[PDB]
């Protein structure tokens, strides 16, 4: 069922709502209801990540609703992860900062379902260089705290985040990430604890994941 729903949304997303022959709203609600009930398979997650990150004519409310119901029924592939990472930052190809925040939050919430979580370590710089962008900083810090390994904690990165903390006047999410850096190099001098951003989402994701056994 799901592939036909995505088919319809993807074709409607190429057309301004003014010019569509039928409104897309009922198919959005069918998709989001199906996502909530069954989650999405790895192939469907790629298709969904495409309409979430490409520039198209879907409205922001529908895009947020899909993201909030983007429950993986199985695992999350490297291609999906890299689609969301490629959508981060400033650019004519890129989605709103508000959506980027939800993508980053989602990445934290499905971290244990990534097929190769180490792939985030290979794009560490993309994530780290965006810490200036205050609109996504809390979600960046949380994701970076999960991804940071010793090899990422290079002196230039230690200083940039010390400089950013000073210049912003202190920021508890930057302080949290600095404490992760501190775990590796305790000579760094340094209040956010990065708990799960949505325990309800976790419980419902777990219920969907329960069916795999």
């Amino acid at each position: 069922g799901l592939p036909r729903l995505i088919d319809a949304i993807e074709e409607a997303s190429k057309i301004p709502a003014k010019r569509r022959q039928t409104p897309i709203k009922p198919t959005i609600e069918k998709l989001t209801t199906h996502l909530y009930t069954h989650g999405a398979s790895p192939d469907s997650l790629l298709r969904l990540a495409d309409l979430l990150t490409l520039r198209n004519h879907l409205d922001q409310a529908s895009l947020a609703a899909i993201t909030r119901n983007l429950y993986p029924s199985s695992t999350v592939s490297d291609e999906v992860v890299l689609r969301f990472i490629g959508a981060l930052g400033h650019g004519q190809l890129k989605p709103t900062l508000a959506l980027q925040a939800l993508f980053l939050r989602w990445l934290v919430m499905v971290y244990h379902l990534l097929e190769n979580p180490g792939v985030l370590g290979q794009v560490y710089g993309v994530l780290f260089d965006l810490l200036d962008t205050a609109a996504i900083r809390p979600q960046l810090c949380h994701l970076l705290a999960l991804v940071t390994r010793r090899k990422h904690v290079r002196p230039f990165r230690i200083q940039a985040i010390l400089t950013l903390s000073r210049q912003t006047g202190g920021d508890p999410n930057l302080t949290g990430l600095l404490r992760v850096f501190k775990n590796y190099y305790p000579e760094i001098i340094v209040a956010s604890a990065f708990k799960h951003p949505d325990p309800q989402w976790r419980q419902h994701l777990d219920e969907i994941q329960q069916r795999r056994s």
